């Protein structure tokens, strides 16, 4: 609900880590409008959150985690065609520690869900 420290603004949209989502993502591609570039980030954000300290991965985590070659457009693209297939579920969240404003959370919906 609430995003702690040191996380900021800087860190762009956020993504939450599953390894449920690391079966999952096979199984995206079984559906419509699933492409090779929404599942190269998907295999991203599933890699990056190996390493994952608090349950996110951020787009600038992800930025980094392709040593620049996907910028902060080329992640956007592939999360904005990833939700209209409905991949995943967008939550805005606050930081609400002394610190205003918000950004996005995206969290992977089951396909049993999808598909209903």
């Amino acid at each position: 609900r609430l995003i702690k420290l040191p996380r900021t603004h800087k860190d762009g949209h956020l993504f939450e880590v599953s390894e449920a989502a690391i079966d999952w993502i096979e199984q995206y591609q079984h559906f419509k409008g699933v492409t090779k570039s929404i599942v190269e980030l998907l295999n991203l954000i599933s890699l990056r959150g190996l390493r994952s300290r608090d349950g996110l991965v951020s787009t600038t985590e992800l930025i980094d985690a392709t040593d620049g070659q996907l910028t902060r457009a080329a992640i956007q693209q592939r999360l904005r065609a990833a939700v209209a297939v409905g991949l995943f579920k967008q939550i805005p969240v606050r930081f609400e520690e002394g610190l205003a404003g918000k950004t996005m959370l995206h969290r992977f919906i089951n396909p049993n869900q999808l598909i209903s």
